[PDB]
DNA sequence: AAATTGCCGAAGACGAA
DNA sequence: TTCGTCTTCGGCAAT
């Protein structure tokens, strides 16, 4: 259904101006608490570091929600896996973040009690208003004018070679460089708080999906000119399409609720390892590129097995972390969507 | 000492052709 | 389509 498709994609182009009006209100709010945060002694050197799909430029329908990580630069940082995880580690030192330490871990709790106090109390002066601390690791959320959710997400910033959970991920030296691998590999990888229990940290590559998603061809004049544009990115909005539609038409059911964005875009870097090659993204072959998505990420949940992008033993799909029944009435609807040349583009 | 700030240009929306 | 113009974003050199 390459005409429908290419209908659907321009229904979900973001509005120029929407994204003027929608930065200016998310820079004047976000600069203002970098700005505050920078004055406390713990988050010294505290940066921005812009994450999600708007940054990726694979934002679905209206700039209403942004992703935001406030990076902090940590030196002698010394890792301990926390149980066999792989995604979860305890962090030590081999300075003002010796307050955060209980004992001789990295107290997160800690730190995301001093984050979303500085946070909660700069904004109580502000349309803005707090939310969301559950889920652990999106340390706060935001809402400016009831209208744009802001994802803050606190993290660590390590400059030390990846650790060694992620030896065998980023599985990319087919479709981008083994060059580029080696290049990403030196850039620094980051934690966030997350719980799995309790004082622990998710490793975190966002940046490098941002770096990938802005560079997505093997080709590197890809969609730079018009006989080199893809549909790797037109892909991804569209698989963001699906599951939010179907997230939406299933609101009052709780099946869907585990499933995020951040699954259908890791589903689509692993398609993107097994279509390597531009010529397998062609803008003329838009209904089979979907549908290679489509397929990929079916087999996801049936075989209940999605690998984290770079983190090969850390499957997204687990059953402590998504039932069987959640993925099965998932994998149900996206047959009859794609079945029936998908409804739910419709409504 | 270390954080700040401006500069430059690609990405992609928009209108026209 | 294809184009130009437009605005936003991200890196770092300037201190
Ligand atoms: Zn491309």
């Amino acid at each position: 259904g390459a005409s429908k498709l290419r209908a659907v994609l321009e229904k979900l182009k973001l509005s120029r101006d929407d994204i003027s009006t929608a930065a200016g209100m998310v820079k004047g709010v976000v600069d203002h608490l970098l700005l505050r945060l920078k004055c406390d002694s713990a988050f010294r050197g505290v940066g921005l570091l812009n994450t999600g799909s708007y940054y990726e430029h694979v934002k679905i329908s209206a700039p209403n929600e942004f992703d935001v990580m406030f990076k902090l630069e940590v030196p002698r940082i010394q890792l301990e896996e926390y149980s066999n995880t792989r995604a979860y580690y305890f962090v030590k030192f081999k300075n003002p973040l010796s307050q955060f330490l209980e004992g001789e871990i990295l107290s997160a709790s800690k730190m995301l009690s001093k984050f979303r106090k500085i946070i909660k109390e700069e904004i109580n002066d502000i349309d803005v208003i707090m939310e969301a601390e559950r889920g652990g690791s999106p340390a706060v959320t935001l809402l400016i004018s009831e209208k744009i959710s802001v994802d803050i997400t606190l993290a660590l910033e390590s400059k030390s070679s990846w650790p060694a959970s992620t030896q065998e991920g980023l599985r990319i030296q087919n479709w981008l460089s083994a060059k580029v691998r080696k290049q990403l590999r030196l850039k620094p990888f980051y934690l966030v708080p997350k719980h799995a229990q309790e004082e622990t940290w998710r490793l975190s590559f966002s940046h490098i999906e941002k770096e990938i998603l802005n560079n997505h061809g093997k080709s590197k004049t890809c969609c730079e000119n018009k006989e080199e544009k893809c549909c790797r990115k037109d892909c991804l909005k569209l698989m963001k399409y699906l599951l939010e539609q179907l997230k939406e038409r299933f609101k009052d059911k709780k099946h869907l609720d585990k499933f995020s964005s951040y699954h259908v875009k890791t589903a689509f870097f692993h398609v993107c390892t097994q279509n390597p090659q531009d010529s397998q993204w062609d803008r003329k072959d838009l209904g089979l590129c979907f549908d290679n998505c489509v397929t990929y990420f079916l087999q996801c949940l049936r075989t209940e097995k999605l690998e984290n992008y770079f983190i090969p033993e850390f499957n997204l799909f687990s059953s402590n972390l998504i039932d069987k029944r959640s993925k099965e009435f998932l994998t149900k609807q996206i047959e009859y969507e794609r079945n029936n040349e998908f409804p739910v583009f419709d409504e």
